[PDB]
């Protein structure tokens, strides 16, 4: 099969005719018809993972496949596999732990202390087939096609998550930063459709405001015009909002929005854009709020999030197919920032 | 009566002699028996309460009698209180709320957008009287006299509150910085009595080490001569703490111990103190740490603490009683270090 | 004013003419414009409430205006109320505490040792004015108007925290029995506002079907015609559904949907309908489901349904207005089940 | 090896002489150490667990090998097994999920839809060698032997999900019935060690009150002399408990304790013994209890458990060892109530 695979740090991805696994056991093997990319693959194809080295840190074993956004029909399975047959359509949770740890026990495999991250340090959806370690790592596709639910496997756990960790309920209001964005407008969904929260959206271009209040934002905000802090004071009456869900934070976003924090309101950082958290202690201390980190999300998360888009109760991102020989051209899109909506490969 | 007040900000606390309250309605009158002094009085008495003013923030109207930590005989009340009786020994919350506000509604009543702090922007227990605005904010003392439950009012709900925000249980590890002293000592034991965790004190001096230990810590290190977090990694085999409760912080522990975090640890900061957090948000999104202010606390952590004191469960701090005349003595005595245990007034 | 009010068991309720309470404190008086009748009502002029005795057990001093559902313009304030000006349109939430006692310091006001319930064992609102103990206990409308809001009161905030005991997140499916009445309808729109999750609701008449579907239903069955829990194992993969809502149960609901339930599954029970849950332990043990009750709810809850409400998130239900004279006949209609929606009286 | 078996529904268990399994992949081999024996036991050899049919809805394929309670050293492990070494000490959880299900992806193994129950439908610890599906459900032992170990697979765990059940914190009160018997002074120890609320203990006999209390109950009740829900009612200042953790229940408790129930109670059931509970909705509905079923436990507990029992803050139970030859004499004893302690097998 051909497969684009990550050969030697820096230089740019290689595409290589390798041999097909044979799935044993609880193995499953997909035939690849959707490879997301996002922003993720091209710190990826640097060597690192949010300032790490899948070489030195994550003990990786190169050349390995990127791809951690995977969606497909059933090649074939191992003998161990129960409740799947060869021809489904599925969508894959690439976070995968060992089950000995305790983050594993406790039910948090994605915090794994010797993570399985199909793309990342195993190999991933960038080829014609993947392997999947465990046929539990998957969910049936219905409703959806391999395109619209390969996204959902990092995108879409990962802001189904950080609304969990924003703590709403029909008693508070939320903030999304760049709510705009294809990261943002999920995010607006999700809360919408699960917390009956006031939903405020905060982006800078007339066009990402638009997308916000389309996504289903009680208030949207073009911070480019009005006062970002100003608008949401009066908006909340000056309470401050409950929690703020900062997608691909920068240093701007985390020096101007813990400003609108109301009293224990819960500060969600998502992404791994390089740059500090400087504050207050005794601000901290007086109002009672949280700062929270928040990566991809566990086998409960990614249940939730399939079952809310395969229920139509989420909307699919926007996206744009490519082969799997563009590859390179898709990462450098996004390294650019002239990528469309969510980039995916069609092996 | 005479009243230790906070007649012009900067000065010393004046004595003077003014009248006896009157309680109407739900109000009851309570004869002090116990007045606790902390380090928030040394703020107090320079007009901020951590980096505030009573005066232009919280609306003080000075003179004001201080007092936050009050235990006492029920002198008289109003025609609306139910179930106290003149003679009762109880100990009072002073963190009250007006009721109306999100966080009065939500039983978070210490965060009150109007605050009745007595002690604070309310006379407090600086006097040989002092009015309780609602009697549902007391608790009959049986077990304790006045002097043990006074402290408790105040580092007893604190550290009850903190604890529970490390949000602890059997399967986890707490690191509690400054161990050995009053409110670290009390941290311990709450947590020891209420989370079935293991519990890892953490303080300088070698007399502070041994009365973590006493108080219950599994472990305790002297920072003075163990690298703090090389001995955390060993007793923790290198997972981390799983929460850090870090009572009065400072730039030092705030710049060392958020390093003993495992993932999804939670570092719980209480005090005042004047420092800044520092920390690179890409490690706190990977490994989904939280930073969680805390102060004082609600009903619900003052009957917990309460109940636990009461119940022996938990043992009164050691106090140094005082006359009330030493007001600024005792205040001094903190502001230069020099104090001995909790001391309190005896009016 | 006139007040229609309960002067002896048994006989209908009279109309009088009393005097207009003035309000002091805390204390507001509203001009009554919205007062709703429900079935809880039938009871009370039969001296119960729910196998109880306004007189015997709730210690009312007879008579007593009913009427538990209030909406109504501010007509006076006590000079402690703060926050709410004559004129101000509100809805009031009459399950209040006396605030003493380890509900009402838990945050849990309903279950209040010695409640305040208004129109319960407190002058109610079938009456042109109506004290209101406490301004906090108000919530101002801007949206809805006092016939939209006053019923909020009792079946918003009672399927408000019924939808909250069900414990619901996008990852399950909740069975609403009932789900095309008045009461059903109004937690299938709360459920699908704030849950997320899949929504089943059950009646028996067609045209009751149709409104469950309306008010936003995944799934509706008709009882009359095919298999209630044929149907629910179908949709749900024989997995069951995590929690059923059934109110105002019947011996039939009870004996019918409990088997019905997944492992873990909640069974929430609402209302006073006199009769008896039987059930096999060792089903509970090995399933791990839970019987738990539900009545009204707290400030917290209020608080939420009404936010819903104001935000259109949740819509009003059907209501017919009538004159504060047709109590009786309001009462009847609801005694017979000829009731058309909900019977509001217009002072 | 020699293993015990269940060869013939009714008949006794059947000494047989069979091969040793060779561990492949994850699963690991132990030399049996500890084999418990419970009541549980007792229903296995007649087929049933629980009102249910090990044959016909367990699929079971007799013979089976029975022991559900494992402890001993690791003989030998397939070629994926991480983290442990031939010949460490290590407990065993029994209860284990396949991980596809909805049960085992939410971190409720034990509720799989096809359960792999070590013990019950998999061969168990009645041998001298027993299989390991996963290495992830093991526990190494350092501070207790085998013996001391193999019980908590089981009573332990148990008791551990249900103080858990019980939502407890240290302003509210516990009743444990039969506080005297084995299950009833671990759950005291475990209620003791990890809640901080205040643990009232009922049983019968004087020699099971004294038990109840050296566990640590705060409060013992001989139901024998004086009257339990008087004594609760005294105890409790007629609030009644928070919660009620029934220790296989029967007929009589089930019709009892539950008027010991306060408002918001929960009534937690534990065990198989076969009764119904008959209880007036209405009730239940105002007094918003609940009752909630309760079984074995997930890997989390089982963490917990152990984390508790290593760490000495919780004590192994008396336990009485016996030859793997005397399995049906130690069922037996059971089954006539005669047993000493907790009986322990040694191949
Ligand atoms: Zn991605
Ligand atoms: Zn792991
Ligand atoms: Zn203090
Ligand atoms: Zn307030
Ligand atoms: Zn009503
Ligand atoms: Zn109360
Ligand atoms: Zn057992
Ligand atoms: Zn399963």
């Amino acid at each position: 099969m051909r497969a684009v695979r990550l050969v030697e740090i820096g230089k740019p991805l290689s595409l290589q005719e390798i041999g097909v696994p044979k799935p044993k056991g609880p193995q499953v093997l997909i035939k690849v018809e959707a490879a997301g990319v996002c922003h993720s693959d091209v710190h990826m194809r640097q060597g690192r993972f949010g300032n790490l080295r899948i070489v030195e840190d994550l003990g990786v074993k190169l050349p390995v496949t990127l791809g951690h956004e995977i969606a497909g029909k059933i090649e074939e399975v191992g003998d161990e596999v129960v409740g799947y047959s060869k021809g489904d359509l599925v969508a894959v949770n690439p976070w995968q732990g060992e089950g000995n740890c305790y983050y594993c026990r406790i039910g948090e495999e994605h915090l794994c202390d010797s993570p399985r991250w199909l793309g990342i340090n195993f190999d991933g959806a960038y080829a014609e087939y993947v392997i999947v370690p465990h046929y539990k790592y998957m969910y049936k596709l219905r409703r959806l096609n391999a395109v619209e639910a390969a996204p959902l496997t990092c995108s879409g756990i990962t802001t189904y998550r950080a609304v969990r960790k924003a703590s709403l309920d029909p008693t508070k209001t939320l903030l999304v930063v760049g709510a705009g964005g294809g990261l943002g407008t999920m995010a607006v969904q999700i809360a919408k459709a699960v917390s009956g929260a006031t939903i405020i959206g905060v982006d800078v271009r007339e066009e990402a405001v638009e997308a916000a209040k389309r996504a289903g934002a009680d208030y949207v905000i073009n911070a480019s015009m009005q006062d970002p802090l100003a608008e949401i004071r009066r908006i909340t009456e000056s309470k401050g909002v409950d929690a703020v869900i900062d997608l691909n934070y920068s240093e701007k976003t985390l020096s101007v929005y813990p400003k609108a924090l109301a009293k224990q309101g819960k500060y969600v950082m998502v992404g791994l854009f390089g740059a500090d958290l400087h504050y207050h202690a005794p601000l901290i201390t007086l109002s009672e709020i949280q700062f929270v980190g928040s990566l991809v999300g566990n086998q409960s998360d990614f249940l939730g999030i399939m079952r809310l888009a395969e229920a139509g109760k989420v909307k699919p991102m926007i996206t744009k197919t490519m082969k799997l020989e563009e590859a390179n051209e898709a990462i450098d899109n996004l390294e650019n920032f002239k990528a469309i909506g969510r980039q995916v490969l069609i092996p």
